[PDB]
């Protein structure tokens, strides 16, 4: 191949380069201006109040406003955990 080049990207961060703001228990990304949270992996844009999350085979920012499409009935997909939507289908 020797068409599409592939352009406008993010460089390639690593959260050991971010700062910690334990007065609420955020990283703090100036590289972007995004908070990363230890735990959720979903960044927070706060210039928007966008949820995003890094998607390093894009290397591009992506929103992280709901997936798997078996909820889309609150911000995120609780669907996946078995309960989900309860039992349904009787007993058998």
């Amino acid at each position: 191949g020797h068409m599409q080049e592939s352009y406008s990207q993010y460089p390639v961060p690593d959260v050991s380069t971010y700062q910690y703001d334990e007065t609420s228990g955020y990283y703090y990304d100036p590289q972007t201006g995004l908070y990363y949270d230890p735990n959720s992996q979903y960044y927070y844009n706060a210039q928007s109040q966008q949820y995003l999350y890094w998607d390093g085979e894009r290397r591009t920012y992506v929103p992280a406003l709901e997936q798997s499409a078996d909820g889309h009935k609150e911000t995120g997909a609780p669907s996946k955990e078995g309960k989900e939507k309860k039992e349904k289908h009787k007993t058998k």
